[PDB]
């Protein structure tokens, strides 16, 4: 019965995880956009001291997101979130049952966290070589049931963790988004239709099928105007190696 | 009834959370010391095809660690152990109940993984300045209950993520091991006895006291040792300015 308010922006793929995860629980739950890149409200270190999107609150009064209660709990960390929401509507089994189940989803997002989010940030963000992310990404793609399926078999959270950083890796590649070489560019492009790469292509075709997707995806060109704003992804700069 | 078997080596932070929490939980397992650093075993990708400490196996037949069954689950990344053996062991109380503790647990976890344990890198394998280091600290001490207590209140696996980092720390610095300056580990120091930095160490040291750190410590003097044989700590170098 307690409310939830999720503070989000359009690009935020840790945004988007959280998203997700609400839209699988059923839950009711407020979305409240925060330009947190250009202009943050002077009351959103309220709800995140950490100043970052996406921020939580929980409980407390109900009242405007704009106007957070003291008395709400401020949950930060978006994987934190995801289990928050697993805790708290059990009948969605938003995570397995069986225990070595759980540690696949667990292992999961901590292959994605620890090999793969690095990799995304520096090839994008800096233009690092992306021959390490493509590494990165076969690992993780092995780690996926090979006949099918979500990464603990059902889907659970896990999913909800790392849809939002692929998802957005084809179209933002399609678009030249990002600081790394035209030559990198191609590589990635051709890698990721290549054979090698079919297992992780039906996991984001399986994900994104879902209406937890639809209902939380802009669309391909929209994602990609929003990913515009940000500041760290400047137009006409490239790094080579 | 499931065997439990832990591939360890006393130098590594990562392994000791994992020992910590089977402690707690009072499981029965074994441990298996492999030289990872230097002398892999050619079966060890068996266990982890990553090549990293900790590995785990789970169930199966009972077999020599050196020879482990195809049969068990593999088990990889810490903390997807540590929520593994919370979830094995939920008679021992490894997380709280309640959904927003638990919550609290999870968001220490993630701030130490996403803030903290990046500078710790930086500072003691590139001997990158510590000022930030000692911010994202006392941005972790600021997540504790200011009055007392662990993570969420009472123990949890939050606390056995973070202790066996905060714990060389201090014993690291004053061995002088790490890239850091001669100049930042004295800065370092200071700062880790001054009252900035009460709160942090009232936590080390309620975590040192409980047995399940000194069942998995050498004591500070051997795991100094242990440590100097860890080539990314350069034993007798260091960068300056
Ligand atoms: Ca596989």
């Amino acid at each position: 019965t307690k409310q939830i308010t999720l503070y989000t922006a359009t690009f935020s793929p840790y945004a988007h995880r959280v998203r997700i995860a609400l839209e699988e629980a059923g839950a009711e739950y407020t979305t409240y956009d925060v330009d947190i890149l250009r202009n943050m409200p002077d009351w959103f270190p309220l709800v995140n001291p950490l100043k970052k999107i996406p921020a939580m609150t929980f409980g407390g009064p109900e009242v405007p997101p704009d106007q957070p209660s003291p008395e709400s709990a401020k949950i930060a960390e978006s994987l934190a979130m995801l289990e928050f929401i697993a805790d708290l509507f059990p009948d969605a089994k938003l995570l397995p049952t069986d225990p070595v189940l759980r540690a696949r989803a667990r292992t999961f997002m901590a292959l994605y966290e620890n090999y793969v989010n690095g990799q995304f940030r520096d090839v994008w963000f800096l233009g690092t070589p992306a021959d390490p992310l493509l590494q990165a990404l076969e690992m993780l793609q092995g780690a996926l049931p090979p006949d099918g399926g979500f990464a603990a078999g059902e889907w659970s959270i896990a999913d909800a963790a790392v849809i939002p950083f692929l998802a957005r890796m084809f179209p933002y590649l399609e678009a030249g988004l990002g600081l790394y070489s035209k030559e990198d560019g191609v590589k990635m492009r051709k890698a990721m239709a290549s054979e090698r790469f079919a297992r992780i292509r039906q996991y984001v075709r399986d994900c994104r099928a879902r209406p937890s997707f639809a209902n939380t995806w802009a669309g391909d060109a929209e994602q990609v105007e929003a990913a515009k704003t940000v500041p760290m992804l400047r137009v006409g700069e490239h790094h080579h190696h």
